[PDB]
């Protein structure tokens, strides 16, 4: 339906249509906590920690200070709400610069930005005005014809879209056009080639609508002075908002792991509780109560400290993320999920912004016996200068490069612009311009050029225009010269398909074959010299040939065939190029040689989609390089049997549809080839698939899945991605705006993945270490007092020494972990294959906790023992039996630390003694009531350095021994 009037201020909004801010927005607040408390309040390591303080709701199970449980549950929860308002508030900031975009308006007012723009409001869109919504352009820049606006942003696609004004509103003018014209149009639906609806003016004056009438979403005008147009989609109807999937909240690998070890965690210290109940027996016969009291005791340091240590240690994480200068501007948009970073295995890329810059150039023109570089460009520069032995040659390859092409230049100023339908087009012609035979003019029967140096202007009429068209991959004119009366037909098209109508060109294979292997996509022209009489006699023959109502419009390419293109002279080939980001054809090869399969999701074309890939150094020097296009139906399982056949060591370039029909109805069988493959490249990808794609590799290998991406082409991946990045790139935000993280180039994720990730994996690895091994140190030390006395375990650290120890004495060289540096920040691309050592889960795994309660259940007991040994367990030398365990279980963490720690920067040994000198001002200072003994004799420090020195020896001999292997 939606009949849309100009004139709409009776029902301006009014919930008659949606607002056109496309927020990036979560948790309204009337539903912030419900649902962030319901999110983190799931996981079993952190629902551990809220049961344990939610315990002392009955007295019976009151293990101490209600400070010790209440506390720190409020600091983690009030910490988590922080920072998840903080962000959300950062990504409205950050929205906000975008959303009011302003935009001249014709309807009333000075201009009104976007916001305030809604359905019907006439917009003037300017050059490169990026439209705000889906348009239907009413009116051009007056050029009697179209108007171009180029897709970069929306679907990737590198070649700018042809536009036309609708034929009944060019002659209405302003006044007519604001007071009632009416338009109509289909629902909002998917895909971006697809519009219905009718433009409709006084009675029943009515013309059809489509696609070529519509301007959509982010795409940006191009090359044009201004139009009218009247918005008819907005506010999540467009089609850059329908074709993107809602945004899901992710948690980390670190997170899921911690959370698998904290469940065996629960489970040990349960066992050690029940163990401890049943040896006592006579512990007052409840023994169920008693078994919980244990239980809390003993898990009254690990999840909570354990939640706060991460948190606090995500900060430090984005932190550096945000303010290294070697990765500059790359602010992070999710807090969580740092430290994912680290454990990428695939990296879907886009192609579009990310690898290209869409700008191109002719590198290199070869035509025969020489070639020349765009380096070069004063040879050729000479001679066309001369143009009003070899001269023959390149003269008449610039005057046909400057000629064979569909460019319409125009002046806003006293500078000239190019409206062209493809970028090939529009870097011949300005390499023609650079080389001096600029063109100057254009119009129907009538080509023209202006002459540097001579100054002459060149006038030529063309009679006949071939356009470019796909499966024929040839365009061609028929140009008649007036400052000589010579007639000339010159063709451009693809060398597969001109090879067959050029001239013997004996060379032409051999060139061609040492050309694409740089990625270049190679053009060939050529000519042929004809007379004012038989061009009529192919009038006469294409002119029946074109006969209407007659199905063997196959005449029209017979008759061209056999008189034009039959034996065109071969002027040359030309190499256009795509302007790669900065560094992206090495940090590709170091990513790859990291272990990432890095593949290539685009919504381009094929030909291009290989040339970039094989410029891009992303295929090797040699490879099958098989091809898998435009396959429908089940029927296509023949190429993925022939490609097991192939057995591996062969890229794989799908196109879009075949992709889609694949990961459709042969999910396994597709994704266990594809695996195995160096490589995947995909060509016409719309946006939905990219995201299925990232989310099918991920459920079916379980690996995590990088996806960098730019423009509304890749949200949808973006957000259904692994630690998806986004790039901030010229003309265009959104995806950036609604990304993981934010690089200014590709370049930059070598740094921000091999360093930041993996250092960040690293320290919240031996951070969780840290925080398990000082909470099962004490959790043994107090089992083995029960033990070996048939106490409580209450009794021993009995007070406030318990605080004292999940906080404040030993918290800060266990938070000193995270500014530790595994290596230097330049050796990270001297040696690519450390990454690859975190392939497997050599630091979370059942095989290394069971290692960590091994070993803080031999430090405990000696320590607990030797104290007993050195002292008494009578209630008389209580005092001192405790200082002698407490202080050297403090000193245990103190020295294990110092151990464990890679490089020695200037705030860990800060930090490290000035705990330590803060104990020393502890309990020792103000304590008196527990924790004191005479603790001056010699008899006291000798046992003392006798326990540390048995508890550490072993950890200092492991950690000598698997560093000597
Ligand atoms: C509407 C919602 C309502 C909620 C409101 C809040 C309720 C109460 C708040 C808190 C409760 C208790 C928690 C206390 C901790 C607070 C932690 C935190 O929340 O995070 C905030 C900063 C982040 O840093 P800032 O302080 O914001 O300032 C930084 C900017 O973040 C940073 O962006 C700037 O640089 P870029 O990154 O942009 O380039 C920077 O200039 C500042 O503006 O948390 C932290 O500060 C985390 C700790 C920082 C790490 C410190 C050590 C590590 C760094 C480097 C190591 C190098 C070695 C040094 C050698 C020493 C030689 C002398
Ligand atoms: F090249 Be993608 F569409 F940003």
């Amino acid at each position: 339906e939606r009949e849309i009037h100009p004139d709409t201020t009776p029902v301006y909004d009014r919930n008659r249509y949606v607002s056109n801010e496309l927020s990036n927005a979560k948790y309204n607040a009337v539903t912030f906590v419900p649902t962030l408390l319901y999110e983190q309040f799931k996981f079993f390591y952190n629902l551990y920690f809220l049961v344990v303080a939610l315990s002392q709701a009955v007295p019976a199970l009151r293990i101490g200070y209600l400070s010790s449980y209440i506390v720190p549950l409020a600091f983690v929860l009030t910490v988590t709400m922080a920072k998840e308002a903080i962000d959300d508030i950062q990504r409205r900031r950050r929205d906000r610069e975008s959303n009011n975009e302003l935009y001249h308006v014709i309807t009333r007012n000075r201009s009104i930005p976007s916001k305030d723009l809604k359905v019907g409001d006439l917009i003037k869109v300017h050059k490169g005005d990026r439209i705000p919504a889906d348009l239907v352009l009413l009116q051009s820049s007056e050029p009697s014809g179209e108007s171009f606006i180029k897709t970069d942003q929306l679907d990737g696609e590198t070649d700018w879209k042809l536009r036309v004004a609708c034929p009944l509103t060019q002659n209405l003018s302003e006044n007519d056009l604001i007071n009632r014209i009416s338009i109509t149009a289909s629902a909002p639906e998917k895909s971006i080639h697809k519009f219905l609806g009718k433009v409709t003016y006084k009675d029943s004056t009515s013309n059809p609508l489509s696609v070529d009438n519509t301007l959509w979403a982010n795409t940006v005008l191009a090359s044009s002075g201004f139009c009218i147009a009247c918005v008819v989609y907005t506010g999540r109807d467009t089609r850059q908002a329908m074709n993107t999937t809602t945004a899901k909240v992710k948690t980390g690998l670190l997170e899921l792991e911690i959370n698998s070890i904290s469940k065996i965690l629960c489970a040990c210290v349960f066992a050690l509780s029940i163990l401890l109940v049943a040896f006592a027996g006579f512990h007052n016969d409840d023994w169920y109560i008693d078994i919980l009291r244990y239980l809390i005791l003993f898990s009254t340091i690990i999840p909570v400290s354990l939640r706060v240590n991460l948190d606090l240690a995500k900060s430090v994480y984005a932190h550096q993320i945000e303010h290294d200068k070697t990765i500059p501007e790359t602010i992070v948009r999710t807090s969580t999920i740092p430290e994912d970073l680290g454990r990428i295995e695939y990296l879907l890329s886009d192609k579009t912004g990310t690898l290209t810059q869409n700008d191109m150039q002719l590198k290199k023109i070869h035509l025969g016996t020489v070639s020349y570089t765009s380096e070069t460009l004063d040879i050729v520069s000479d001679y066309v200068q001369s143009l009003v032995d070899m001269s023959f040659r390149v003269r008449d390859m610039i005057l046909t490069l400057a000629i064979c092409h569909n460019v319409t230049p125009t002046f806003e100023d006293d500078e000239l612009t190019y409206q062209a339908a493809s970028p090939d087009e529009i870097a011949i012609v300005k390499f023609t311009e650079s080389v001096g035979l600029s063109l100057f003019k254009r119009d129907r029967h009538s080509i023209s050029l202006l002459h540097e140096h001579s100054g002459k202007t060149l006038n030529y009429e063309i009679l006949q225009v071939f356009p470019f068209n796909s499966d024929s991959k040839r365009m061609g004119i028929i140009v008649r010269d007036e400052q000589l009366d010579e007639y000339w037909f010159m063709q451009k098209g693809a060398d597969t398909v001109m090879s067959k109508i050029v001239e013997s060109n004996d060379w032409l294979e051999e060139e061609t074959g040492n050309m694409a292997r740089e990625g270049l996509r190679t053009l060939v022209i050529g000519r042929k010299k004809l007379n004012k009489k038989i061009y009529e006699q192919f009038q006469k023959e294409y002119n029946d040939a074109s006969l209407s109502m007659l199905n063997r419009d196959q005449q029209m390419s017979q008759v061209i065939t056999k008189y034009l293109e039959h034996d065109l002279e071969l002027l040359g080939l030309t190499g256009v190029e795509d302007k790669l980001q900065k560094d992206v054809k090495s940090s590709i090869e170091l990513l790859r040689n990291a272990g990432i399969k890095i593949w290539m999701l685009t919504g381009d074309k094929v030909e291009t989609a290989r040339c970039v890939s094989i410029s891009a150094k992303l295929i090797s020097r040699g490879q099958y390089v098989h091809t898998i296009t435009k396959v429908t139906r089940p029927e296509g399982a023949f190429n993925q049997l022939e490609y097991l056949k192939i057995n591996r060591n062969a890229c794989l370039l799908i196109d879009g549809e075949s992709l889609g029909m694949f990961l459709k109805h042969y999910e396994q069988e597709f994704f266990d080839v594809v695996v195995h493959l160096p490589t995947v490249i995909a060509c016409r990808c719309t946006p939905q698939q990219k995201a299925d794609v990232a989310l099918v590799i991920r459920k079916m290998t379980g690996k995590r899945v990088c996806c960098i991406g730019d423009g509304g082409n890749d949200v949808s991946m973006i957000q259904c991605a692994d630690v998806g990045v986004g790039i901030v790139g010229k003309e265009g935000k959104q995806a950036s705006l609604a990304a993981d993280f934010s690089i200014t180039q590709f370049c930059h994720l070598t740094e921000l993945l091999l360093w930041h990730g993996r250092n960040s994996y690293k320290r919240s690895a031996k951070l969780a270490q840290f925080v398990m091994h000082r909470g099962l140190i004490i959790a043994i030390c107090q089992a083995v007092y029960s033990i070996c006395s048939l106490f409580e375990p209450i009794a021993l650290y009995q007070g406030w020494l318990m605080v004292g120890y999940a906080t404040c004495y030993t918290m800060a060289p266990v938070f000193s972990l995270t500014l530790d540096h595994d290596i230097e920040e330049s050796l990270t691309k001297i040696y690519p294959e450390l990454y690859k050592e975190l392939t497997e889960g050599k630091s979370l795994s059942y095989k290394t906790f069971f290692v960590w309660v091994l070993l803080s259940l031999f430090q405990g007991s000696v320590i607990q023992l030797f104290s007993q040994a050195f002292t008494s367990l009578l209630d008389t030398d209580f005092t001192r039996m405790v200082a002698i365990s407490f202080t050297a279980l403090v000193v245990n963490e103190l020295i294990m630390v110092a151990l464990e720690i890679y490089t020695w920067n200037k705030t860990m040994l800060v930090t490290e003694i000035a705990t330590l000198l803060f104990y020393i001002v502890s309990v020792p200072f103000l304590g008196d009531y527990f924790d004191l003994g005479y603790m001056t004799t010699v008899n006291y420090y000798a046992g003392l350095l006798v326990i540390l020195l048995i508890s550490i020896f072993p950890v200092w001999t492991a950690k000598a021994i698997y560093r000597r292997l």
